[PDB]
């Protein structure tokens, strides 16, 4: 509007006097996203970008707050003249969500750097003119909103973010780009990412948010970082008491990540009478399997990071092997870089670095060591049967001889008489291989010194051995 309604809290003098206008909108027909985005955008810039003369939280004024409402609100409505785009039904056309895309992008700086922090909302976009990648989808939706475009909506998977509209929201769209040197495809479907199985389109069990998903997704966008090693406290704070709003209303319900985001706050600081992070993890997971066909990634990696971070390796080794063997039926394409780096870092950094200090403590008569459980083994094996049997059919390969060393390395923590416990059974503690590089491997995973050079030929594939 602003309606007059919309008014009656502010000024916002405190957290929870943010908390209350969500909750305010979250009670409406539909909350208004870029008054929500804007009183984020503000609250985080004199609370992370410029804290000079911060005495307890940066007041928002309704002037201050609609007059940057009314700049938004201008700008969209000067620019998209919606009687050029007649609306069959109710519903948008591909070319009106094409305008809205290009009134976004217009608008932004010619030269910035896209990965900064802190210019993910619309205040962002008002005084700087800059947006992340998946803040300029969000900005394209709260345009479409305040166009009384009421069928575009936000869709996201785990590295990228478009927009669906049109009858049945049956429709996508590109709206933004996704990351550095890949050219966008502004206007475009995603039905060929859909179609060759990468993870960036999650197979098309991607998230199609609704109006308050929408409120969970900027919730999330929420960044607390002041610099490299501190947080701000009171954006820590809001964010996690708005995590718990959205979670008690039932819009986490259908957003795995948002789960996860919230058991890392209660991690950080538990408030009382709330579930533990381990239970708020395994929603996460449990919303995944329930809404997305057990295909996200990212549940599991947020398990494995608590447990990791507990140095509980049986129970990270076990959520790493969970997020193989989710990735296992993806192709690996172009544009899937962000989940090959985690697991790249998993295997070759994290790992190493677990199981070395399981060593020492080992060595120091620690007891019921995960280096001396099978089961562990054979975790860290079906981590690795899960990365090989995504490299199948895949238009790009994953392992190379970079990745042998520290899978010889690995093996190699764990005693031959450890290992030696493992049954792999063959199709037609109980593992089962699902690629052929690690069926191939099965021989030598059991002698007491490992065969470093024929591991290494096995999981490279590489054919020949040094000529001299
Ligand atoms: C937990 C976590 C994070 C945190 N991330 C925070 C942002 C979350 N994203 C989103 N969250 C909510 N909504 C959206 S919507 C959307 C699409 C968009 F809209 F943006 F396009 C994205 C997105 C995804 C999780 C990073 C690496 C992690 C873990 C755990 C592990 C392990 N194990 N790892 C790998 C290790 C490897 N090595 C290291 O040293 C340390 O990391």
């Amino acid at each position: 509007g602003l309606k007059a309604a919309q008014k009656t809290l502010f000024p916002l003098r405190s957290i929870d006097d943010v908390v209350r206008l969500f909750a305010a909108e979250l009670g409406r027909e539909e909350p208004d996203l870029v008054l929500l985005s804007l009183v984020l955008g503000f609250v985080e810039h004199f609370l992370a970008v410029n804290r000079v003369g911060l005495t307890y939280f940066p007041v928002a004024d309704l002037s201050i707050i609609a007059a940057l409402y009314a700049r938004f609100t201008a700008q969209i409505r000067g620019a998209v003249d919606l009687s050029l785009y007649p609306r069959e039904g109710g519903v948008s056309s591909r070319e009106l969500v094409k305008k809205v895309s290009d009134v976004i992008w217009n608008s932004l700086s010619r030269s910035y750097f896209k990965d900064r922090a802190h210019i993910q909302s619309l205040f962002s976009f008002i005084t700087g003119t800059k947006l992340d990648s998946s803040g300029v989808a969000f900005a394209v939706v709260g345009a479409c909103q305040a166009l009384g475009l009421r069928d575009v909506h936000l869709a996201l998977s785990e590295d990228h973010a478009w927009v669906v509209f049109g009858p049945n929201g049956e429709q996508t769209a590109e709206v933004t780009w996704h990351g550095k040197g890949n050219e966008d495809r502004r206007g475009q479907t995603v039905n060929a990412g859909v179609a060759e199985r990468s993870w960036l389109y999650l197979k098309g069990s991607y998230m199609r948010c609704d109006r308050k998903m929408e409120v969970a997704f900027m919730v999330c966008a929420i960044n607390p970082s002041i610099d490299l090693h501190t947080d701000s406290l009171e954006l820590l704070q809001l964010q996690q008491k708005l995590l718990w709003l959205l979670y008690d209303l039932g819009h986490l319900e259908r957003y795995p990540m948002a789960l996860g985001n919230l058991a890392d706050l209660e991690e950080l600081e538990p408030t009382p009478g709330r579930p533990d992070p381990l239970t708020l993890y395994h929603k996460g997971i449990a919303s995944a399997k329930t809404y997305y066909r057990d295909e996200h990634i990212y549940p599991y990696m947020y398990l494995a990071g608590y447990h990791c971070r507990n140095r509980n390796v049986r129970e990270a080794l076990q959520a790493w092997a969970d997020t193989a063997t989710v990735i296992q039926d993806y192709n690996y394409c172009r544009e899937d870089e962000e989940i090959y780096k985690e697991f790249f870092e998993v295997a070759n950094d994290v790992i190493p670095n677990l199981l070395k200090e399981a060593a020492s403590l080992l060595e120091a008569g620690s007891q019921g060591s995960a280096l001396q459980d099978p089961e562990c083994f054979a975790h860290l094996l079906r981590f690795y049967d899960g990365i090989c049997k995504w490299e199948e059919g895949s238009p790009t390969p994953v392992l190379h001889v970079g990745w042998a060393t520290f899978l010889v390395q690995s093996l190699g923590r764990f005693e031959g008489q450890v290992r030696q416990k493992v049954r792999i059974v063959s199709v037609p503690p109980v593992l089962t291989f699902q690629s052929e590089k690690m069926k191939g491997m099965k021989e030598l995973l059991v002698a007491t010194k490992i065969n470093s050079s024929a591991i290494k030929l096995q999981l490279t594939a590489q054919s020949q051995v040094q000529m001299k």
